[PDB]
């Protein structure tokens, strides 16, 4: 039993809800919130910009130190950093950006990072400003993640389409 509330159950292990991931994190304080990161951990916009703003830029400060030490992530890769005021940990996951021409097959590799954590709050990877079809992202999620994932879909219109078309 966990504190996630109001989710629709898509599968044994995948759940979905129309919610702002920022507001959801402040309420649940999950062990792991997933960020829709880029390889540079530059959290300028999208989900990443929203999460970072909610941390008063502390996420960005920590991220800049991480990059200065370790260099950029790989597309499809991830790192665990602090969750600041939003969660215990933030799993920064880099899905491919279609608006950068990156291979959508890398989306499955990106979701595989979720399997290292028993429970996560997460967005649909590669959706939004990353350019991928969110219906495809939800499918890859369900077919790749085996741990318990609570998806927040910010757009109510997108949420209803994801649910109504979910196979
Ligand atoms: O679920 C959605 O609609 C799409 C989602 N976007 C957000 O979560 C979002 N975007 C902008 N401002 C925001 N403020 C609070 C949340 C939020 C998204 C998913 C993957 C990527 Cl790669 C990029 C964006």
């Amino acid at each position: 039993v966990n504190s996630f509330s109001g989710y629709l159950k898509l599968t044994d292990n995948v759940y979905i809800k129309n919610a702002d991931i920022v507001e959801e994190a402040k309420k649940v304080k999950p062990t792991v919130v997933v960020n829709a990161a880029n390889v540079y951990l530059k959290h300028g916009g999208g989900v990443a910009g929203a999460l970072n703003k909610a941390t008063n830029n502390a996420m960005q400060v920590e991220s800049d130190d991480y990059i200065a030490t370790n260099g950029p992530l790989k597309v499809g890769g991830s790192c665990v950093l602090s969750g600041h005021n939003l969660a215990k940990h933030c799993l920064h996951v880099v899905g491919p950006n279609v608006n950068k021409g990156e291979d959508i097959q890398l989306l499955k590799s990106a979701y595989e990072n979720f399997n290292q954590h028993e429970v996560l709050l997460a967005p649909l990877l590669s959706a939004g400003i990353f350019g991928a079809d969110p219906i495809h992202s939800l499918r890859v999620c369900v077919d790749t993640v085996r741990t318990n994932v609570y998806l927040a879909v910010f757009d109510k219109n997108l949420y209803d389409k994801l649910v109504s078309s979910f196979l």
